[PDB]
C-alpha cells in the first residue's frame, strides 16, 4: 500500500524514473521530472562539451514503440553537473546524472569532477556504455576488452559506487562474459538493463520511406517490441550478479509491465517510450496500477516477489 | 500485375514460403506446404540423426509474437534428403531443404550428400548458422572465425550455389563484419535476414512464470515484436552484399509487411510466426493484399519496388 523502498544508500518513493535520455536535456525537463511523481530521474546523458545532435527528424514513435537516433545532444557536461550541484531538490527524489563520454579519457574526465558532488549531494552516476558508431569497432559494451578497461579506468577515477546502462545481448555466452566483466568490478553496484535494441529500421508503407533521417534510417528501438528482451536481460544480470542491483529498462507502459520487470529482478523500473509518448502523469497510472496488482495477489512488498518469477520444473 | 519471380535459376509463383522450422518437419507437413498458395517451401533445420528436441512446452504464441526453445527436434537428414530425392513434386514448386549440424564436420557430412540430390533435382540448400557450435561460445554466426570455417569448409564440400540463414544483427560494426565474411564466398548466392531474435524471456503476469520448459523460459523470438529488426537486416545485407539475393524473414503477417521487406530488399519472404498461428490460409491473403497495395501504387512486378526503400536527404 506505499511503494516506497531504499537502495544505495537513498530512499525512494516508488520504483519508477525516466529512462535516460526522455524527458532530462534541459533544466525545464529536469524540473518537471522532479515534479512528477516518479521515485528518482536520471539526466540525459552527457559529454564533456555540448552536441546538437543528428538532423531531424531523429525520433518517432507507433503503436509498437519507437526508433531513435538522436546523435547523443546534450547541454554537456557541465551543466548536468550544475543543475547536480546547485538546482537540483534532493528533498524531492534521487538524482542520477548519466554519462557517455566517447573516449575512456573523456568518461575519466568527467568522473573526476563528479566525485565530489557525489559525496557532498548524494547524485548517483549512471555510465552509458552505447556511442555513435565508429567504423571498423563494435559498440564497448559489445568489445568485453573494451567494456573491461572502461570500467578499470572510471571505477579508479570515480571511487564510489556507480551504476552502468547496458545494451541488450541476445547469446547465453554473452550474458556470462558480460557479466563476469561487471563482477570483476566491485564499485558497479547496479546494472540498468537495457539500452535500446539497437539498428532497428522502420519503413512506412505509404510513402516507401525510412521514418527518420540519419544513418539512412536505422535507429535504436524502444517500446512494445523490446520487452522480452529487456525482461531476458533483467533476468540474466539478476541471476549473474547477485552482488549487484538490476534496473530494468524497456517496454514499461503499464503496472502489469513494471510486475513483470520486478519479478525478473529489477530493482528501480526505467521508463522510456511510454513516457516520451504519454507524458509524466504515466507515473501515476504506472504507481496505481503496480499497487492494484500486488492487492489483488496478496503482496505487501515488492521484496516478496522480486526475482521470483517462476520457471517450470 | 504479378507477384512472379525466377532466381537461383527456378521459377517462382510469387515470394511467399514458410521459415524453416514451421509447417516442415513431416512428410504431411511438406505435403500441406507443397499444397498451398506459397511459392516455395524450406523443410525443417535437420541434423545428420534424428531428434526429439526439448521438453515441451517449447513454443508459445501471443498477440504481438511467439517464443520458442524448440532444440532442433526432426526426422534426421536421411529423411529431409529422401523427400527431396524421391516425395517432393518439383513441377508444384521448388523446395529448399536447411541443414543445422552442431558441429562443422556434421554439416559438411550432409552437404556431401546432398550435392548430387542438389544437382539433378535442383533442391536448394538453406544453411542455418543462427544455430549452436561449442556450449559456451556464441551461436555460430556470431563468432565470426567460427563462420568462416564454416563457410569455407561447406563451400568445398558441396560446390553448388547455396544460402545462409543469419541471426539478427544490432550493431553496424556487425554488420559490416558479417556481409564482409559472406561476400568472401562466392557459392553464397541468397542470404536470408533473419533468424529469431535470441534469448527473450516472456513471462505470464498472472501465473508469474516463464512460459517456455527449456533454458529456465529463455528463447527465441518472432512475430510483430522483430520486424523493425527484420528490415534492418535485410537493408543492411541487401546494401552490403550486391552479389547476393536477400531473402527476408521476421514480422510478415499482412501484404503490407511483405511490402516493406521487398522495399528493403528482400526476393522471397518467409512467414513462421503468423503461419504457425494462422495456417497455411495464410499465403492466399498475403498475395491478395501485396497485389493490391501493388495495385494501388500502380507497381506491376516485384522488381519495380524491390530495394527501393528511400532515405531522408
Ligand atoms: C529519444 C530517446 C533518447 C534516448 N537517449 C538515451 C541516453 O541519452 N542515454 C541512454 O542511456 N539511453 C537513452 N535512450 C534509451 C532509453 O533510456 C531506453 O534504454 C530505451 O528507450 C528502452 O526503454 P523503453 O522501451 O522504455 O523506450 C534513449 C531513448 C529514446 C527513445
Ligand atoms: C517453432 C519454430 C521453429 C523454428 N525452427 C527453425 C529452424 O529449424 N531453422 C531455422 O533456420 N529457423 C527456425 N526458426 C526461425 C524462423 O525460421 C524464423 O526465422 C523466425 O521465427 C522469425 O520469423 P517470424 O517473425 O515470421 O516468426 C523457427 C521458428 C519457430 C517459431
Ligand atoms: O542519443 C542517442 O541517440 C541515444 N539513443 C539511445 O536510444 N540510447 C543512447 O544511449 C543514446 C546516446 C548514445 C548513442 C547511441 C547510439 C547512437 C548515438 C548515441
Ligand atoms: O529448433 C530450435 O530451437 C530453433 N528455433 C529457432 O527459432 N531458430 C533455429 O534456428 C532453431 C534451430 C537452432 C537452434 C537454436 C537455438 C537452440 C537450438 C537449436
Amino acid at each position: 500500500m506505499c511503494l516506497k523502498l531504499n537502495l544505495l544508500d537513498h530512499v525512494f518513493a516508488n520504483p519508477f524514473m525516466n529512462a535516460a535520455g526522455v524527458l532530462c536535456s534541459t533544466e525545464e525537463d529536469l524540473r518537471c521530472m522532479t515534479a512528477s511523481s516518479s521515485g528518482a530521474l536520471v539526466s540525459k546523458s552527457c559529454t564533456s562539451a555540448p552536441r546538437d545532435g543528428n538532423p531531424e527528424p531523429r525520433y518517432m514513435a507507433f503503436p509498437l514503440g519507437s526508433i531513435n537516433s538522436m546523435g547523443l545532444p546534450n547541454l554537456g557536461f557541465d551543466f548536468y553537473l550544475k543543475y547536480a550541484s546547485d538546482l537540483h531538490d534532493y528533498s524531492k527524489k534521487p538524482l542520477f546524472l548519466s554519462i557517455s563520454g566517447l573516449s575512456v579519457e573523456e568518461n575519466v574526465a568527467m568522473v573526476r569532477r563528479l566525485a565530489p558532488v557525489a559525496q557532498e549531494k548524494g547524485v548517483l552516476l549512471e555510465l552509458n556504455l552505447s556511442c555513435p558508431n565508429v567504423p571498423g569497432k563494435p559498440q564497448v559494451a559489445y568489445d568485453f576488452e573494451a567494456m573491461r578497461t572502461y570500467l578499470q579506468q572510471v571505477s579508479l577515477a570515480y571511487g564510489l559506487p556507480f551504476g552502468v546502462k547496458m545494451p541488450p545481448y541476445f547469446d547465453i555466452a554473452h550474458f556470462d562474459t558480460a557479466a563476469a566483466v561487471l563482477n570483476e568490478f566491485p564499485l558497479v553496484k547496479f546494472v540498468t538493463c537495457v539500452n535500446s535494441v539497437g539498428n532497428g529500421l522502420v519503413i512506412d508503407a505509404e510513402s516507401e520511406s525510412v521514418v527518420i533521417k540519419p544513418k539512412q534510417g536505422f535507429g535504436g528501438l524502444g517500446g512494445k517490441y523490446i520487452l522480452p528482451t529487456a525482461l531476458a536481460n533483467v533476468n540474466a544480470f539478476y541471476r549473474r550478479c547477485p552482488d549487484k542491483l538490476v534496473f530494468g529498462c524497456g517496454g514499461v507502459y503499464s503496472g502489469e509491465d513494471a510486475f513483470l520487470h520486478i519479478l525478473a529482478g529489477a530493482s528501480m523500473v526505467q521508463v522510456g517510450t511510454a513516457l516520451q509518448e504519454e507524458g509524466p502523469g504515466i507515473f501515476t497510472r504506472l504507481e496505481d496500477e503496480l499497487l492494484e496488482i500486488m492487492a489483488r495477489k496478496g503482496y505487501r512488498t515488492l521484496e516478496e516477489f522480486r526475482g521470483r518469477v517462476k520457471t517450470i520444473e
